[PDB]
């Protein structure tokens, strides 16, 4: 659909992306390109406070502006964390802050790295011929040596790819509905769970690609914002553009169109109640890309496709809308698998509830989401 900017390929992922601006903003495109090393000489907050205030205007097209939103989002993110020792500095500089809030409010997302900057964006083909595997890609910008970013980023842009698949078939899930098709509702409904499955195989490739220490202890503070965090209670005042110190969430996988979609999808309902959690996936919506805030929108919009498959009394049609279901559980259940072994273990080695990089109670968060999802479970009921 051209309309949401959901590629037949990638999905929500953006397909093709530039791995190059402008050479009016090469003083950007230089500091970005070499983080693990200016982080590492202990030089980067004096070459970002010593830099001119480049306009926006240049960038032409869409990709180049999310470019600019991802080597600003790096930068910004290496400034304010620093080495990730303690020393943050509490302020971004008029220079790198006021054009980096303007090409913000211009492509409608929040001034920090989020999930469509680092993933959805971070990447490129090595060999066009070649298929999209690890093997061939490779991501634009890192934050340190031996972060395993390139693992991580990939192996995260991998899932959402495969979770992707599935989006093609929802048309056919709501025309089946409407024309009263229930052979046809089935099957899509079967593709979908195919789908997420797969989604869980391409997530097992990270315990090859990723390291726990280096992960939790060098990359995880680089993808930290500043909302619901003792580092910056108050906020991060951006210098010139705002006047008092703003809250942002720091990035995750909640910002992820594809994950909340079959959640809207299956009537699995996330984002109703009023709870905490509910209030971290709803509010993690103005961090995605407008578009696919939209299709969000959209796929609310039309009737249930649970009350559709209760009301049939038809044991094959609920089956077929579990295997959704129970793939989801699946996933979470896997993922709170890679929380224990990539955020827990790590956090006991080092010498009250823990935070994720978003900002929430990560474990009552996630314990939460998959009980919700486990709930929508009928069992021919
Ligand atoms: C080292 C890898 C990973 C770690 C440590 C991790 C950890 C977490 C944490 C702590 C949260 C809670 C939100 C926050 O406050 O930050 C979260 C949310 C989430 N993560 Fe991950 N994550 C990882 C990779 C992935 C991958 C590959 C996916 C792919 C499907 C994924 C899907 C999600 C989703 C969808 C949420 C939102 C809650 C939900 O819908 O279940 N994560 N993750
Ligand atoms: N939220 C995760 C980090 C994370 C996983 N996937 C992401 C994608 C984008 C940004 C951050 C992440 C944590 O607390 O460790
Ligand atoms: C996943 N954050």
């Amino acid at each position: 659909s051209k309309e949401y900017h959901i590629d037949e390929e990638v999905g929500f992922a953006l397909p093709n992306p530039q791995e190059n601006l402008p050479d009016f903003y090469n003083d950007w495109m230089f500091i970005a390109k070499h983080l693990p090393d200016l982080i590492e000489s202990g030089q980067l907050r004096e070459r970002v406070e010593k830099l001119n205030m480049l306009s926006i205007d240049h960038l032409t097209d869409h990709k180049s502006q999310r470019l600019a939103r991802l080597v600003l989002g790096c930068i910004t993110m290496a400034y304010v964390w620093g080495k990730g020792h303690g020393d943050v500095r509490k302020v971004l500089p008029r220079n790198i802050a006021v054009p980096y809030c303007q090409l913000s409010k211009k492509l409608e997302l929040p001034p920090i790295l989020v999930y469509a900057d680092c993933v959805l964006a971070n990447w490129k083909k090595k060999d066009p011929n070649k298929p999209l595997t690890y093997e061939n890609m490779d991501v634009l910008f890192s934050f340190r040596d031996g972060d395993c970013s390139k693992g991580f980023f990939l192996v995260s842009l991998l899932v959402e790819i495969a979770a992707a698949s599935a989006i093609k078939v929802i048309p056919t899930v709501f025309k089946a509905m409407q024309m009263q098709e229930r052979d046809t509702l089935l099957k899509a409904l079967l593709e979908i769970a195919s789908c997420l499955e797969k989604a869980l195989q391409v997530f097992h490739q990270i315990h090859d690609h990723v390291n726990p220490k280096a992960f939790f202890s060098v990359l995880r503070i680089y993808l930290s914002g500043w909302k619901g965090n003792p580092q910056l209670s108050d906020g991060l005042v951006y210098e010139g553009f705002w006047e008092d110190p703003k809250e942002f969430a720091g990035g995750s996988a909640g910002q992820s169109s594809v994950f909340q979609c079959f959640d809207v999808l299956l009537g699995i309902q996330q984002t109703a109640g009023g709870g905490h959690a509910a209030q971290f996936l709803q509010d993690m919506r103005r961090y995605m890309p407008p578009a696919h805030r939209n299709f969000l929108c959209s796929l609310e919009s039309n009737p249930s496709v649970r009350e559709f498959v209760l009301s049939k009394g038809d044991a094959g049609l609920r089956e077929a809308y579990d295997a959704c279901v129970k793939a989801l559980v699946s996933l979470r259940s896997y993922h709170l698998q890679i929380v224990t072994k990539y955020i827990l273990i790590p956090a006991s080695q080092q010498p009250l509830e823990a935070k994720g990089t978003g900002g929430t109670d990560l474990m009552n968060f996630l314990k939460t989401v998959r009980s919700t999802t486990e709930k929508s479970l009928l069992k021919e009921g």
